[PDB]
């Protein structure tokens, strides 16, 4: 319901000399879900304060549409002229007050009337299954429960632009599922444009459509979730994205050689670093008559380590360090030769 343009946008802080963000710029579609991953300290919250009206470019401007909203170190129109609705790191609800008083506190100058408030809060409250614990203090309400009185009153106001910073914490764990859902099924219902940033893959590869990588305050890739995955800019996009498995070898004509394995691709670079996820990796004794898997040559498993039901089997190649894991509910044990086998069109190549 909403575009937001983010025009040449810098932050600094310390007189200059710490630049938490450098020359962002990403235009966001209405209604579009866009998330945004990075490390900590990556420039995540600044981003956030800064789309939210909390702090303001140092220099660039800011747009709700055609709205000019901040500009070059000025805030020219605040959070509560923004139409936007904050679920932070914490449920912030204020303990005092009841998931009711809670969901009706921005509504306290709004020239709403007492009953006009009571209506809104209860319908809000019967749209996110919440209604029937709306005298509870937050404390003795469930998690679930937390989650959805926090997103109605975040919701209270009719915004434009739901704002998610790092909401699935690594709290939760085993609920982290259930909150993802009911904020995409929140999304899809109102249309809202929504930006969430995170250091966790899982929570954009479920919520967003679109995602912007942020590394030492500079967006390196933006992209759908899978083509950050399988077409990542970098080594280092690319583990943050997913688990990797990162070799350092020789340019060597007939692809990357190291030790005794042979990856069919090339750079313009004496060596190169190759990156192949686990799944894409396949061990065996005996050949693969299969287009699919692609034989690089032959390995020794190293060690062999057992999670989640699933065996952990990293090898190496012949006459070399370099370390390959890869899964299987299949167990081969150390000291054992193998046969490497990778998806082809799922090697990542970068120059050293």
């Amino acid at each position: 319901m909403v575009r937001i343009i983010v025009k040449n946008v810098s932050k600094v802080f310390k007189k200059g000399k710490v630049v938490a963000l450098d020359n962002v710029n990403i235009n966001i579609e209405n209604g579009e879900r866009f998330g945004i991953l990075g490390p900590s300290g990556a420039g995540k919250t600044t981003f956030m304060r800064i789309i939210a009206g909390l702090d303001v470019p140092s220099t660039g401007e800011l747009y709700f549409d055609d709205r000019l909203v901040a500009s070059n170190g000025k805030l020219i129109v605040p959070p509560e002229d923004r139409k936007i609705g904050m679920v932070f790191q914490t449920w912030a609800l204020y303990p005092n007050l009841t998931a009711f008083e809670n969901i009706a506190f921005p509504l306290t100058n709004m020239k709403m009337s007492k009953e006009e408030i009571r209506k809104r809060v209860e319908e809000v409250a019967k749209i996110l299954d919440i209604h029937h614990v709306l005298n509870h203090f937050p404390r003795e309400l469930s998690g679930g429960q937390q989650q959805r009185v926090a997103l109605a009153r975040a919701l209270v106001k009719d915004p434009s632009l739901l704002l998610l910073d790092e909401p699935f914490s690594n709290l939760d764990a085993r609920m982290r599922d259930s909150a993802r859902a009911l904020v995409k099924e929140v999304q899809s219902r109102l249309g809202v444009t929504l930006l969430v940033v995170s250091h966790d893959p899982a929570d954009i590869f479920a919520i967003a459509d679109r995602v912007g990588v942020l590394v030492k305050g500079k967006l390196v890739q933006v992209g759908k979730p899978e083509d950050l995955y399988d077409n990542p800019v970098s080594i280092q996009v690319a583990s943050l994205i997913g688990e990797i498995n990162e070799l350092e070898g020789k340019v060597t004509n007939e692809g990357v050689v190291i030790g005794s394995l042979r990856f069919p691709v090339s750079v313009s670079s004496d060596r190169a670093i190759i990156g192949i996820r686990p799944e894409d990796v396949k061990l065996s004794k005996d050949v693969i008559k299969d287009d699919s898997w692609i034989l690089v040559g032959k390995g020794k498993v190293k060690v062999i380590g057992y999670q989640g039901g699933l065996f952990r089997i990293t090898i190496t190649p012949l006459d070399s360090e370099e370390e390959i894991f890869t899964y299987s509910d299949h167990p081969i044990h150390s000291g054992e030769e193998v046969l490497v086998y990778v998806r082809k069109d799922k090697i990542k190549v970068f120059e050293k």
